[PDB]
């Protein structure tokens, strides 16, 4: 994207200074955005459309158009900034496809849907709030969650309680499946295979 205002105007602004192919589609191969972004007017209308959001540099400041955000799904992002929960709600309702390798975040609210979601890939991530979020994120329930780089991940310990979470969901745990993926590591055909019953 361009800038933030109407959807007509922001969209031949992105065929201008983005300098892409918008056509009100739910593909936009877009690259970067401002973090003033007020309403998302385009996402209001081609909301009908809307499922392939394709970014690379982003920032959000502030999202009036929630009800517009309420028709993604494939969110192809690359690299942003979230700060305020004012979208993350509707995004997180009528998603599924979080692809956004590396996003700040810090909201309780916002968190707990858009990663309580059925698939989100966060391989670089900020989030530290393991006295709510650790839980909170709807964890128990949770079904493909990988969140590879990120102080809560971190603090766990990413290359050494990664393996023992995910034996402890096989073994352990009802629902959720994929707790950050990396647990593998060559173990969980082993020790989480021996733990089953053999």
């Amino acid at each position: 994207m361009a800038k933030a205002t109407t959807i007509k105007d922001a969209i031949r602004i992105f065929e201008e200074r983005k300098s892409v192919v918008a056509t009100e589609a739910e593909k936009v191969e877009l690259h970067g955005m401002i973090p003033p972004i007020e309403k998302m007017d385009a996402t209001l209308s081609t909301l009908k459309a809307c499922k392939h959001l394709a970014l690379s540099t982003n920032n959000i400041e502030k999202i009036s158009s929630l009800s517009g955000m309420e028709n993604l799904r494939i969110l192809s992002l690359g690299r942003n900034l979230i700060k305020k929960i004012e979208n993350l709600d509707a995004v997180a309702d009528t998603l599924e496809e979080l692809w956004i390798s590396y996003n700040q975040i810090a909201s309780l609210s916002g968190i707990e849907k858009l990663v309580n979601l059925r698939v989100l890939y966060m391989s670089n991530n900020k989030i530290t709030n393991w006295g709510e979020i650790d839980k909170l994120a709807a964890l128990d329930k949770l079904e493909d969650l990988l969140l590879a780089g990120n102080p809560l991940y971190n603090d766990y310990k990413e290359n050494n309680a990664t393996s023992e979470y995910r034996i402890e969901v096989v073994k352990r745990l009802p629902n959720l499946k994929k707790l950050d993926g990396m647990p593998v590591d060559v173990d969980e055909r082993e020790q989480a295979n021996v733990a089953r019953g053999g």
